[PDB]
């Protein structure tokens, strides 16, 4: 047995912390500004606010780990290593509208989240334990209420993810056309509705959320914010959007959310669910796209989990939606329609 | 707009999957702490157990334990740490066999539990400060004290056990290649940990008198290895008089100036014919996705976050240390996958 190189499994914790450091140092935007280029650490440090003469050697130590792990391209030239973007690190550069995966990556490796991960084994060992609650003494959404650093990191993570998800959704899914009104239950800071209205200008958007999220939201006109608790009830709605909400909750609570949605809808109204779906698993993007949020749910949320299409169908039917349709979008991302029948 | 067009159509969606990079080490940690790899190993390697079968060997009365464990293990399987078959059943792979204890109870588990310890990861949040600020040590900034002193007031155990397991593993490889211990009569291990290195050396060469030289809080843990006596001290003040010295995984903890001071103290403790035997991984000058590269880069980032100016070094840099410290002759013995023995001759 190669125990010696098995010691190298410690890279697994080194690599995400190296990536977090490079993200926080703005490395990817700095490289991107040089053109589709490979920059030395010294050249990158020219764009970092530091008075430290040793900054470039230290940065090289972080970046060469990212290069060996194929996050950055690396080649050695007359003045040492030089680093460029790759197909996988391009997502770390903000696009025309300033969205990248960076807010999501900074949230999911945030100290509060990682600290809770130390107790994920307790979900195996003890019935009904939530690692985040045990670590922090309150559930995640209450914590985000009390702690603005985590509130902000999480709200921006969800907003960036919303833009990314809906850019993919609109490549495939057409079911938002002919809708006149959409209430986003647990809609975050309203970015989801903003993307939808950007594509379908006549849809009236109502974002239904907790107050600490609404207070943190940008003023999107055309998005009206309503404070409330989805477990107590949902405002009257022609149609409802449920994105990245059901996976936060166990089956019982998900069914309760969906029953409140059913009660708020008129005959012929629809709940549109946007989630990743557990693939039928391997070293591929679909698998990681479901398993990554699943482990985040396991550490953060009350019985939240990712689900198969069959499990989503079961939730819908148990909550009063006898008509369901499933729309694979991309790499495990799905849109699903839960329809309340017309006469 | 042509420059920004390069971000139009980027697969941001699967880029969200980069969060798996932090999920994976925490899943692995959990599996280690639940004893998953030994439980699977008991089924005969190559055999696959369901999470229900594994949970049957874990002390819990939680009826949902198998589903929960499955959530951790399937992430490990998709990442090629475990093998999976579909419920799902899990087996060991070439990458996880090292997580099973050998004939002598040794595996990489103590090292993996140390390097993902809360204190270490907490310090990792400040590794960018080594870039931003002159002379800042992330562990010192995070916790208010240096790593070895912190271990003094106490993790002394987690780290010391990690180094001991790593020592057994390293010397099992060294003894396949390096023969330079065979004719020594006495060896002082400067910074020798809990003494496991000397214990392995004396097990192979029983006529070697072993002297383990360490900080007092490290010796407090040390087992009574035959042939090994423990001495407390500070290597920056001096080293006990020694016919030969072992320096394993010590130089890489320190910047050039302090490493040279260590080696000069070694020089002063040695007779005219004494040697320092250095055991370290060697940093390749051309890096890639290979074991040599990762075997140097992994401890290098741990040094960056934990230690005062510690770093991994090339062979040329080790020769430079030796020369600056008064050792005119050096010899290099590649062992395996970047691990080296080097002899510094006075
Ligand atoms: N009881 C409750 N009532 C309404 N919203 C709730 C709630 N409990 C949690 N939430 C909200 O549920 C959201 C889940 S995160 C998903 C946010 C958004 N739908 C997106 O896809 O980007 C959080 O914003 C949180 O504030
Ligand atoms: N001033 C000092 N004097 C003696 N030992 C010291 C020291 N500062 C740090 N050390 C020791 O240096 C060791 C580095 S870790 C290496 C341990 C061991 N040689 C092995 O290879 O497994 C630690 O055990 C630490 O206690
Ligand atoms: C190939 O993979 C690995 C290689 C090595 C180590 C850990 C690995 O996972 C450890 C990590 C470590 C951390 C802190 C130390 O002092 C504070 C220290 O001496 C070491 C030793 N090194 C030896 C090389
Ligand atoms: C494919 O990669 C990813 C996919 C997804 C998420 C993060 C990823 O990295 C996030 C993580 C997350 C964490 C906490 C939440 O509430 C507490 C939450 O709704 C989500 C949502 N999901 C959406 C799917």
């Amino acid at each position: 047995v190669n125990y010696l190189s098995g010691l190298g499994l410690s890279r697994l914790i080194c690599l995400p912390m190296a990536l977090r450091a490079a993200i926080e140092l703005n490395v990817f935007e700095i490289i991107f500004q040089a053109g589709p280029a490979q920059l030395s650490p010294a050249e990158i440090v020219a764009k970092i606010p530091t008075k430290n003469p040793n900054a470039a050697i230290a940065l090289d130590r972080i970046l060469r780990m990212l290069g060996a792990s194929s996050i950055l391209s690396v080649t050695t030239m007359k003045d040492g290593r030089v680093y460029g973007l790759t197909e996988e690190s391009r997502c770390l550069v903000a696009d025309k509208n300033g969205v990248s995966v960076v807010p999501m990556l900074l949230f999911t490796s945030d100290k509060a989240v990682v600290e809770s991960f130390y107790n994920i084994k307790d979900v195996v060992l003890e019935e009904g334990v939530i690692p985040f609650d045990r670590t922090h003494g309150m559930d995640f959404f209450a914590y985000a209420g009390k702690e603005q650093s985590v509130n902000k990191s999480f709200n921006q993570a969800m907003g960036a993810g919303s833009t990314i998800a809906f850019d993919e959704v609109f490549k495939v899914y057409k079911g938002f056309h002919d809708l006149k009104e959409l209430v986003n239950v647990g809609g975050g800071i309203g970015t989801s509705l903003s993307n939808i209205i950007f594509k379908y200008p006549h849809i009236k958007g109502i974002n239904f959320e907790l107050p600490h999220v609404i207070a943190d939201a940008p003023n999107y006109p055309g998005v009206e914010h309503i404070a409330g608790n989805m477990f107590e009830g949902v405002p009257n709605a022609q149609n409802i959007l449920l994105k990245w909400v059901l996976h936060d909750w166990d089956d019982e609570r998900s069914i309760k959310i969906l029953q409140n949605c059913w009660k708020a809808l008129p005959e012929g109204g629809t709940v549109i669910v946007v989630e990743f779906v557990l693939p039928q698993l391997g070293n591929n993007a679909e698998s990681f796209n479901a398993l990554t949020p699943d482990l985040l749910m396991m550490t953060l949320n009350p019985g939240g989990k990712e689900r198969t299409t069959t499990e989503f169908d079961g939730l819908a039917k148990a909550a009063g939606f006898a008509e369901t349709k499933f729309f694979p979008i991309s790499q495990g991302l799905h849109v699903m329609e839960f329809h309340k029948a017309t006469a």
